[PDB]
């Protein structure tokens, strides 16, 4: 039994948990989008600009701890997604990039083809720098094995992969795609590693379990919550890891942000003699903000299929394998006070400050509203989100690339089964990708978006306030919402903010944009310290 | 300031280099002129480039320092790729210095003799067989580049490549300073040593297995001391034959699995504390099976790393680990050598040669360092008493033997070298002996002549191509300035060896006629083991 | 119908004209040598050291204008042939390098394998720098096509190629090797090129046809002799091209060597307004010796499948295609005096000088002896050979790598069908590879070798006479000849030289080594000028 290549790929993706395919077509990709649309194997969602295709697919992958799918056309499409994919690579999100391409017999007539780079292979070379595996599906006989190998790499390494499909191969007959190639694990090495880790955590006086991205990438949040419970150790997330263990009976104590975070959490972390960095990205965003210099060599670090502690490394140790191995050595368990969330918004005629937004959101939850998953862009919106009650959070906490927010909220809500997403984004970032909200009506989603409008690239002003180029105009985003099919309202007072948030939650059917005017110079408590240090 | 070429020679001497082996060519004449005129390093010329590399390799192994091989562009350098690949494989810091076109040559629309596809082709090839490279085409950066490159050769103990454009030889530069420092984390080192020491003390039958890095980094005395303080026996790998030759308590023997002494093999393979010190994990050192060694259960220190208990400590120099272990330790039945050569009218077998050599040592002769080529000559040397031994026990490239013996004796301050080599290998590089007179050396060379590539016959006896002609090597010795004698009986063998040892001034070639089909038991069992492995 | 891979390769080589296979085995190459020996598809000739395997195969390829074959083992064998292959690449000789290698399943047991470089692929990477095409025959299904592609490249480009054969693939079943892939030629471009070339040669007042290596590499000597005849133009060879058109009714006028060659030939060449460089290597050895600077841009240059003239280039123009195209535009023809050969040896008690050797050889030919093909090493032996009457000549006239001589003479005589080869070589070069003569008895050849013994690397002394490292000992090569199965005689007087040469020609059955003692400082007329300028 054979099937068409494109159909075999779509089915292989669905078999691996992909829930949708985001994309923007082009002539080279038309045959492929046709198969996607007509077969309906994966729900096809189009967007306006490719960066959003990349971010939405990344968000979908983060939301479901599975493969995200982003389909584009040759050159103009793919090169326009390099930044979003570089970001997914950095934050370990398995985005499957599928690009259309000239057919295997094209480009031999002495003519250059629209969308090609210096050579026809230039695009492939560029994507090799931002993906962990690649394949040009130009040989039907090899396609099934290549798809399995590439998709297998994305799942094992939890990073983007690249598939280039010559258009004349879309309907080529192939055999069904088999299973991912297996990645061997030495059981004796895993046993030794787990034994050493457990002994180190057990000998520490003040052990701390610090969770980061891989914990959700490999679907280990529940097991890790159980591990901490069994070890009797507190859990704190890294900055990038904000949003992890949101459903654990015992939530993490808080998020470590060094001099910019809660003093007690910072103290617990930096003075720990048993700091277990579980699935952590060793980024400046997660650790350069330390008050006391943190000797990374004295921590236990599990990441990228390896575990390092005691100045040595155990290679080929999958995080899931380690977590299971530790749980197997721990009997079931037969507590520090968590960092308090800002609450008590004063809904009066006073101006809006970032913390007021955090209080407004937290107050509704405390009043009975089930928290919403939060999608944050990079800016003070993210540093503010750090003080918000969430049902998970996705943000570019390491790559720090702006534009992520609105498209991520869109991608997440496309696969959320009816659950609304709360998006926080600044005016700078909204000018980049907030416009994608114009697609909500067709996609059938109604995210609530809180836009922090300080008519400025404020994070940059804070870094270098003397400069004038960080000044932005006052765009009337709420006024422009209607043009995009959503409900927009500009709020200037804390009372208007509270009222706005209430109506947005009471109004489904279309995206709700709450444009919160914030004076320049007014920051979140977290961001101030992050720079004031 | 000083001339770039002189600055490099002084930098080499500063690091212990003792000589410069080489063959000139037009692109290298200016460099060879500086070397000859400054006399910073004695300049020894040979006949063919493979020998230049082998000799430089041997000198480096002999003094645990840098070896120096100078050649000309293309025809010189490419002809040394094999010797350098072998030095890389066997961790010998050979500094390859090649002449090259001047920085302003090759721009008149003409291809230059000796160039590869492009002028940079040679450089690209050498990147594959060296750990560091530099084209000294900028006087201002030359001192620092020389320091970086020579520093890498010392730290990694592997060959490096220096390409010197002709017009830069006499360019003015500042003196060369010290090697860049390779930082070592003291906390990591302490933890590494603590784990290793604990593992060795926990074992009921610990074994110290020494290999090349032990000599490369000048650690033989310290390792011998280490074995004594730990109270553990020392055995060498096949490649490591010759190590700890003058230790108060020499190694018990050399591990060769099914091909070596059964007691040594049992000790190694049954050990629950096998410490592979500076060991190359090659098929030659370990595939000689018997009982599969789980390498993951050993302690392996090699290439500036230490692996045990399924994990690795990076950036841990072997020397640092040995010193760290000694700092944690308070001060605190050898395999017999075959003897009794029967000086009679029977034919000569490989073992008879080992008995002849060993009998002399037991009679009072201080052992000589042995230089061996690849062939049954090496497997036979495993049973000889030596004052050290150098052989291509891993790379296994033929031609190493004679040139290595020559290179070693050039830097041995008077000590004579014994070389063992087969007829096949001698046909490749034995001719370099014609350089002995000019070099002022007189090595003793025992040529195993069976008119055959016998090791290959053993692997595939049905083939006719392993049958070689009978070359009269002893008869050709005079033409090269040496004394040769062909021997066929054990009695002639004994007489020739005594005569050779009692005759200085000219190399002594003893051509021992060994019958085809006659091979050392070690080689026979080695090959039989290999055949079953790949069955 | 299928056959074993090794057998298919050997047959593919024979189908392309290969006449023998030179090699030295090793364990990784044993299975392959077994097939070669037992099938006898290609006569198998072994040598002592790999450099000779490379040189002999190169010489065989030059001798028959076909593929040469050199078989070695992994690492120790192959890396030992890099220099000879670099030389074949430089002088455009299609040497097929076949190396044994570990089987496809070896090297996965945690152990390094004897003969490997840094990695198992290190050797392959190195050979890519000195060959025009490569293939590891590790896939039976692809092997036939890969062999055809690689062998096809060697023949089209006339340069070495590399084939790596994992030992477990030697007897793998494969389909027979098909034809070489075709290399397209634009007929309109060839027509335009030929028309322009013909017009330029026709408009020149003093046109000259200068032949070089490609003329024999592509078997065009006879057609090129006819072309010169039809154009009515004199032919001169480049230095590298010495030996070309040896059988043409009208031999070339001589060999161009600038200030070091004949003044009249140098004048004709450098003052030519129609200099056609046919198949020429633009090397310093061929043109840096010019008295008057030669503006290469004003010549017509056909080489590497292209033709350049009038400041422009015609790509993809095969030399054979151009020669045929020119002949097609020239009607059959319905003469300058050649450079005279040195003759009249005075066979007395005087000492030997290089020119005396040239006179001795030339005198026997003039007296009735059919000239012999000459194999020359690099040294004054080559500069002397420039004045010898030959039936072709092979020498490293561009790469200039020593060691070429004896092995080249050996390789050539192995495929010469009984014709003896005359080899000229210096003491320096003989110390490197002259020992290969010990194989003559088993190979069944009896070359005549004239060894120029000046106990010195004289060419280098001439370049820098103040140095002492160019001094060599006096090796008794004639005395060592017997040990190698040949007849050696040392000659010191011109009378002994003449006598020696006569006996050597009268003695077949074993190689004849005539060791001619030459005082240091005594050079060929050609070499002196080559430096004295
Ligand atoms: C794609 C990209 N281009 C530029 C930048 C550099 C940047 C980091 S933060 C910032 C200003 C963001 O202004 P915004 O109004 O969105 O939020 P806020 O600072 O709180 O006022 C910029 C331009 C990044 N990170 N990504
Ligand atoms: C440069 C190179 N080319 C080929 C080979 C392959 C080989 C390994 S063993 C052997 C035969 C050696 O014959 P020899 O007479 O020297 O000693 P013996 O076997 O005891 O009779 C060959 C050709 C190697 N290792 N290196
Ligand atoms: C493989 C290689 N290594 C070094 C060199 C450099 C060289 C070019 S010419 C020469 C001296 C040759 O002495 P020979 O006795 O053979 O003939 P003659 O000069 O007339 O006395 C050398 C060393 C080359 N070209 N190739
Ligand atoms: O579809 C796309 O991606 C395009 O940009 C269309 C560009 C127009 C176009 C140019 C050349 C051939 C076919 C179409
Ligand atoms: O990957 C990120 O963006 C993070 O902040 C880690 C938490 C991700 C996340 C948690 C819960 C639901 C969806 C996503
Ligand atoms: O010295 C060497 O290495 C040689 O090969 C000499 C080749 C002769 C030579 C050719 C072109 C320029 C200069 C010299
Ligand atoms: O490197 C080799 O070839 C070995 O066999 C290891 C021992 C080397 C060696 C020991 C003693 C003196 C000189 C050299
Ligand atoms: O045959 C060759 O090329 C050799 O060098 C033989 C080296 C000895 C050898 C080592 C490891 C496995 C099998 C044999
Ligand atoms: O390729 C070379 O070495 C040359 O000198 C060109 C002539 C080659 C050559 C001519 C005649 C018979 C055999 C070979
Ligand atoms: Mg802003
Ligand atoms: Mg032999
Ligand atoms: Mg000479």
């Amino acid at each position: 039994s054979h099937m068409k290549l494109a159909e075999a790929l779509l089915r292989a993706l669905k078999d691996r948990g992909a829930q949708a395919m985001f994309g923007i077509p082009g002539d080279f990709a038309l045959p492929f989008f046709k198969v996607a649309e007509e077969t309906q194997i994966l729900p096809l969602h189009t967007l306006s600009h490719e960066p959003a295709v990349g971010f939405a697919a990344d968000a979908a992958a983060r939301y479901s701890s599975t493969l995200g799918v982003a389909a584009v056309t040759y050159g103009a499409g793919a090169f326009n997604m390099v930044n979003a994919v570089a970001g997914a690579y950095a934050e370990k999100s398995p985005v499957v990039v599928i690009s259309g391409a000239p057919g295997t017999t094209e480009g031999n007539a002495g003519l250059l083809l629209h969308h090609q780079g210096r050579t026809l292979d230039t695009q492939f070379q560029v994507f090799k720098e931002i993906t962990v595996a690649q394949a040009r599906l130009d040989d039907p006989a090899k396609a099934p094995a290549e798809i399995a190998r590439v998709l297998g790499a994305a799942r094992a390494q939890s990073r983007p992969v690249y598939l280039e499909i010559p258009r004349n191969m879309v309907n080529a007959e192939v055999e069904p795609v088999g299973d991912d190639p297996a990645w061997p694990v030495d059981r004796d090495a895993l046993a030794a590693c787990a034994d050493e880790v457990l002994a180190a955590m057990r000998s520490a006086t003040s052990p701390v379990l610090m969770v980061c991205v891989e914990v959700r990438r490999y679907g280990l949040e529940a097991k890790v919550a159980e591990l901490a419970q069994r070890l009797g150790v507190p859990v704190v997330t890294t900055f990038m890891g904000r949003g992890l263990l949101a459903d654990a009976p015992t939530p993490p104590l808080g998020t470590y942000i060094g001099v910019a975070g809660d003093a007690e959490i910072t103290r617990l972390v930096e003075e720990s003699d048993g700091l277990f960095l579980l699935g952590a990205i060793l980024s400046d965003t997660n650790f350069a903000v330390s008050q006391r210099k943190i000797d990374l060599r004295k921590t236990i670090h599990a990441f990228d299929r390896a575990v390092t502690l005691g100045y040595h490394t155990y290679a080929d140790i999958p995080l899931a394998g380690l977590v299971d191995a530790l749980l197997e050595r721990l009997p079931p368990s037969d507590g520090k006070e968590p960092h308090a969330y800002p609450t008590g918004l004063q809904a009066d005629g006073e101006p809006i400050a970032p913390m007021d937004i955090a209080r407004a959101v937290n107050d509704r939850v405390r009043a009975g509203q089930e928290p919403l998953l939060i999608a944050a862009d990079m800016g003070d919106c993210l540093f503010t989100a750090m003080d918000m009650i969430d049902a998970g959070l996705m943000a570019p906490g390491y790559y720090a690339g702006m534009g992520f927010g609105v498209p991520a909220g869109i991608g997440a809500q496309c696969v959320s089964g009816g659950k609304r997403i709360l998006t926080v984004v600044g005016d700078g970032a909204f000018q980049m990708t907030g416009w994608e909200l114009g697609n909500c009506r067709r996609l059938g989603i109604d995210p609530i978006v809180i836009l922090f409008n300080n008519a400025s690239w404020e994070m940059l002003r804070t870094f270098q306030p003397e400069s004038a180029f960080n000044d932005l105009d006052d765009w009337r985003f709420a006024d422009m919402a209607a043009g995009m099919g959503g409900d927009g309202v500009r709020v200037r007072t804390r009372a208007e903010l509270k009222a706005a948030l209430d109506k947005a939650f009471a109004t489904r059917g279309r995206f709700q944009l709450i444009e919160a005017m914030i004076p320049r110079g007014v920051l979140s408590d977290t961001l101030a310290r992050f720079v004031q240090g």
